[PDB]
């Protein structure tokens, strides 16, 4: 006496609407959410852009004034390699810091007792670490060394309007050259979205990297950046953002209500299932019931329930942002973001009820199950093949150099995309050993040709069966 | 009485001719018309060449001239870091500017009083943009802006055959230096064509942006061009284009017959569509016709009227250039390609009547309505991973800058294409964030997995479905 | 009564041997001519490639020695851009040409006499080609040219053991500056391969192209190399190439005689044809024959006549050009490749008797008629496609400068091979017009869509299709 | 009356479980060996790491000191055009020899003695080869060469705390430049793995080649390394590897057990196959057996025994290294990741009893030898493919150079990457001959045409045609 009950509970919202005369609620509701959530993340875009054009063009910026000779594009390449080049870029950093208000073209400041845990209330710290005792004399062929680390700290602090140029560095044990700052700065083009400008200060640490003892000290120069609220900001207020603050109250309460109505919507459903449950419990006999539960509960509404929950954190994070109470730019625009692809993914509910316009869905559901059963077989000989191209290529070979790195790598390989530049990067050098070259063409050769022309060849038949399946309605 | 007529209505140009003789007049027309439509194209092409080339030369030109140390391939990274950096590079660019035609190898002339809104009647004008007042003071963590922009001209004049060295930059609240002049010059290479050259004044605009206050400033030269007839023009004439002209008649009476025959052809489609709805309408009932009608209407001859349509308003445009009315290269080069791939495929029209010849546009007319309710579930999916990459992923990917570069990213990854590159980019620098590294390691993967392995898979599905479909007549 | 003549000439080497015993003569041959003829091509790529690379090399040192501040990798980019930087490079040129035994390190000989037409008996001619009268006046909008070229010529003369100073330029109306000269030289590293090393004429031009008008000119050195026998060459003879003589006649054998026994089984296969024609004349009606006859010829030994006439041309090149009679090695070496290739693929003719091994080859037989009429509706879109994107984005994108690197470009982008790249050109100017960079967006996308997703599923189904046809035997 | 025995030992450990209570031990083995030998493979990677990063980065750092103006990313290019700047280089590097203790970061020792053969008990070889004679006067197309080398070697010595700028090379005759010598090292990064640094002797040779004899003189740096216990070595023992000494014998114990059961199983497999041959025969004819046999032998216990004795053999080689009797990392990384990836794979065993996770094993056992008899075909245009490009090609683009590197391009080719690289290659300099251009271009069309679309797409239909065929149970 409920069947007529189960089949309103699984018709489309038009069906419903010529059954019950319901309007379909969510379906625009999931619309102005997709509207408004994706307005709200291109405006939280425009103020992290400009955070992190502020990092990382200060960053940039203090790699051409205390770096000599630095161009753009050798990062990697940057190094020392005699005696006189390292002194020389040592004391280049450390005079242009000194001199840094007389030429930089940001209003830096110093800070004035930051200059790391070296520093004894200093602003710059000069530190060499070397072992405590290093006696490397090759020509004996005998070494005597001591695996302490000892640090020499030369505490460099600039004029309230020298020393440092008695470094002497014992090349034979040092282990690596250190230089520790921080400068405060104001990110003032800010002001272009109506936000008052905040503080940063950016701990900058030179690096020249002597670990490897192989006569070329890499360069390196890094930056940690911390953002806080500015003392005493005056601004003339040319402007607000109402603009943003509307979008922002406009996402909670869309996500509120969506939350809501599949709240009410997956109670519904649990009431009905168990309702089918005793009604076919006194029908047939006991324990009968394995499936239709899950098949009862709507996964869409739990992942509309999960996307929005995320997006009201998202935004929270957000309003918080410009309330300066918490600056965490990154996490704040991944949740918006995942929530902004989460509530696009969402409106595919809707789309369900037509099997024309289902065929996506219905492929995965159904091809899913096969998928993971053959992914299992899979994925140990991409793992023995990741392991051991990470630990074999690794060293010699670019695309190698970390497991991440060689996954990237594989997975590229497997959709035959850099090919070439992975052969040739081995046979630019020829692995410096012919032995090592050789297996390296046998690794990737077998790689390529086991996942292109037979595992992808599957994966793609797989799911081509699924769709086979699913073809007709 | 009419299965006759309706029968001739719809057979072959050979079934025709063996019918009523009916010479295939439209099918050699179409053959004449992509001949001449191509050799239109070229021929334009060949004055649009010159037209680009003279730009592009002349842009690369100006950046060698005013801008101090300029190298090409380093137009992104040009840029200053010092204060004494950039008043070098201000002086080179107006001193260059001043001596200009004791340097140049082209021919430049002065524009007297052009130099932009800026310029009180001047030929060159160096402006400096700073805000109203700008007490940024980042050691106290105060800053007093008003965010007013206040711009200083310092108007330039070239000599008729100083004081510009005495520019105050205020590198705390400057906002941007520019500066702006005019040139003339005429391009004599039109000669190579028969043409006579035009004179272009080119509006040279050189930028020195600190509106990210970042202690780098990048420097950047961009040109307008405006084209125009020449004053007083005079050329020997060692030729003419009547070969240009006899091929633009050509095409006009060849587009303008093509456009009778098929209106005609689309009148009698019409009239025999409404016997044959009445004659239907007599013998069977009422409101019976539904799809009859555009089964009745020829879609390819509405191409040719619109490709025709578009092919004379290219050649007149084209015309017009030639006659110097009007200089809108890039309009009348869009038009005329766009005509030429359209006569190009209007030739199918007579390939559909074999249906071993017209496997690919049957496949479509048959696969079009699935393939677009697919795309209608693939686009959500496709724009939420456009929107959530491009503002999580846009500041530290190059490839996410903007929305545009994002879809072209995105697209080529669903292809299977720079996959490598992607996941490096983000590789190399980590994200300058862990979260945001892991973060995209999981949407390209996923997005990678989705579009490749399940999406396209599909698509590949339908579209051979379609084809087995009709894969026996 | 014939029925097993024609049972014998249709059956394999190995049913042939076990019905009248007759040895595979053909079969071991094209084995022995496979492996002569690589062995062969790869000892003529032996002096081939010495021969490249010494023109290339010298090349590589010319662009060195005469080309002011030149560097690797920047010849299209190598240009001058002031009237101080054009005179300087023209004078380095001279002066280091003046200078060359005393600085170079190849033993270089000047070629006195040989300057080009332009010179009267002299080594250098340094000619400056203008118009007859150009009077450039932009500031006016005024021209008058006169496009007649006149040629000055100042003839230099290497000392044996000035003028070209006073070279006053028309910068103006300079069509182009180019300085011929031409060097003699000996290839001594044929000695490494047992050959008389020749004389080699380099004519080099240097061209400083000023046909764009556009300030700034092109610079560059393009050499052609005439290769001659040396007058008096004197080598004490460490050897010979009896080794390269031995495998020489062996391929003129070896090719001969297959030669001899495809023709014979051409001769056999009409003869039997006839009979066979003839028999069913008498036995059913006449005028029979249509196909059979097709059937009857072998079409694996006309390639296999074919390819060793090439070879044998090949070889008798090669011959030629170790007797030093002519030197043309990109002819002979394209020879010998093809006739490679073509012997190598000759040994499936033996793999067609087996069904298991003919996958390959039937597979092609019973597709390539479908394949032709598909691509006959295929190539009119892509060569519409290809003359569009050649005209409209030639000026613009990188890769559609030419008709042939537009369809290496389409053709590359057919296989998902740099889109990204493709797109991106375009992105990174804007196309210096929205318009033409929004219509290479709708260019590209439709391309790709309509090629990868459509043309190219239906081919892969074509080919499949043939291949499920001829699936069991 | 043994078919039950029959079916016990072709059942899954789940079954023999059930049935005998057999508890799978050697599944349990295969995880903990993936386990222990995947750690074992980092672990020694990490010393290998050291490794190749100490050789690496003592060759650049020796590039920088003794190659003058050398610069990173331009190996390739690096060479010398004129006299002055052959005789500079040599120069430098030999007086930078002599001042490497004073400028050098790293601390080298000279190996006194140790200049190669060339060294008659000096430190430093300068070598000049040439001809026994050489005449070369091209200017009366005149040589008289006499091919033996001479070599004229200046022995230079470190001081112990002049000759050589006496050199005076013969440039009509100069076959090679060259200076050999040695030096010592310490690898002290070692101490981060709890390892005791080794000698480093690095064989520095520096090769002015100029056996082209064309003008330009490549100029390059090779380091052959020997290393080799510290004769004193002395380190405080800040910690141990202990760590790795219990992964090494865990991995050793491991991999004995999974021999003794793997080969316990073959052995049964043998009784149980001849006590069922012996049963056939006394039941049916003989000579019954011909595949059962093959059927009995477990393919997966034989790859388990392969890769267990690879797995030992590496772990011996890895505590020989750390013993330091054979320092040979190559070989022993490549054991590690070869028996990594099979440990990897073996537990593939496992998967083949459910046929839903067996569909890659199933579908490669099937498919294999259709496979086989298409590449038969396939193998044989792809080699004349290879053996055409490498000659014709391969002294004219950059991807053909080798056989090895024609191979990879073709297989990369194959899967559609690197396309429009290989046509621009021969685009950017039309070959040097229009005919070789027009040769590629159709070598290139054909190949690509070939593969991708029609040889690939059978060697995908054969895969799938066995999927297919194993698609239910
Ligand atoms: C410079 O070398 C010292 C000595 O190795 C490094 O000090 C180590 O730093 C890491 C992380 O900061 C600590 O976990 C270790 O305990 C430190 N000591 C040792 C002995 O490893 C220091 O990190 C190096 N500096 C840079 C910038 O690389
Ligand atoms: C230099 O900075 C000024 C100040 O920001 C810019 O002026 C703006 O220009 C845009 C477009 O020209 C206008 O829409 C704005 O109204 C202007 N004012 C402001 C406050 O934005 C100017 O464009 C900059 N110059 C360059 C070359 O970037
Ligand atoms: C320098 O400019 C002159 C003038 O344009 C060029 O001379 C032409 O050369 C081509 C081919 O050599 C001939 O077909 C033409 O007849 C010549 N005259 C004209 C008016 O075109 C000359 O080729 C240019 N030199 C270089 C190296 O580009
Ligand atoms: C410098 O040139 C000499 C002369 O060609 C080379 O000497 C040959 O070296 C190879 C391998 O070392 C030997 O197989 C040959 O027998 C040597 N002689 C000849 C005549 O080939 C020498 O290898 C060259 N040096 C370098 C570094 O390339």
């Amino acid at each position: 006496d409920l069947r007529r009950r189960l089949k309103y509970f699984f018709m489309s919202p038009c069906d419903k609407f010529r059954a019950k005369g319901r309007k379909p609620c969510k379906l625009m509701l999931q619309v102005v959410k997709i509207l408004v959530v994706t307005v709200q993340l291109i405006l939280f875009g425009l103020s992290n852009q400009l955070v992190v054009t502020f990092r990382e063009e200060n960053t940039i910026a203090f790699r051409h004034l205390f770096l000599l000779g630095y161009s753009d594009g050798s990062d990697d390449t940057f190094a020392a390699y005699t005696q006189e080049q390292l002194y020389q870029a040592i004391f280049y950093a450390v005079d242009q810091y000194l001199i840094l208000p007389e030429i930089s073209l940001g209003r830096y400041a110093y800070v004035r007792g930051g200059g790391g845990p070296w520093a004894n209330g200093s602003a710059l710290a000069l530190c060499q670490r070397y072992y405590h005792r290093g006696h490397v004399d090759p020509a004996n062929d005998t070494f005597d060394i001591d695996p302490r680390v000892v640090t020499d700290c030369i505490q460099v602090d600039p004029p309230d309007r020298a020393s440092y140029k008695n470094l002497t560095l014992k090349f034979h044990k040092l282990i690596n050259v250190t230089i520790h700052f921080q400068l405060k700065t104001i990110n003032l083009q800010s002001l272009i979205n109506n936000e008052i400008p905040d503080c940063y200060t950016f701990s900058i640490l030179i690096t020249f990297d002597n670990k490897a003892h192989s006569g070329r000290i890499p360069i390196r120069l890094e930056t940690k950046t911390h953002i806080q609220e500015c003392k005493h900001p005056s601004v003339s207020r040319h402007g607000d953002n109402s603009f943003r603050l509307l979008f922002d109250v406009v996402v909670i309460l869309t996500c509120s209500l969506s939350f809501l109505l599949c709240a009410r919507s997956l109670l519904r459903g649990f009431l009905l299932q168990n309702e089918f449950v005793v009604f076919m419990w006194r029908r047939r006999g006991r324990e009968i019931s394995l499936w239709e539960r899950l098949e009862f509960v709507n996964g869409w509404y739990i992942l509309l329930v999960t996307s929005d929950v995320l997006t009201i954190s998202g935004t929270v994070m957000k309003i918080g942002i410009e309330a300066k109470n918490l600056a965490s730019y990154d996490v704040c625009s991944i949740l918006l973001g995942t929530s902004t692809l989460l509530v696009w993914v969402g409106v595919i509910r809707w789309l369900t009820f037509f099997h024309k316009y289902n065929i996506l869905i219905a492929t995965l559901r159904v091809a899913l199950p096969s998928v993971m059963r053959f992914c299992c077989c899979v994925a140990v000989i991409y793992l023995g093949y990741c392991f051991c191209g990470w630990i074999v290529l690794g060293p010699y070979h670019v695309k190698f150099r970390s497991l991440s790195m060689v996954s990237e790598c594989l997975f590229s390989l497997i959709n035959g995309d850099d090919m070439f530049v992975t052969f040739a990067a081995m046979q630019a050098q020829q692995g410096h050993s012919s032995l090592v070259w050789l297996f390296s063409q046998l690794y990737l050769y077998s790689f390529i040709s086991l996942f292109i022309y037979m595992v992808l060849s599957l994966f793609i038949a797989l799911i081509t069966g699924a769709y086979d399946t699913i073809k007709h309605p």
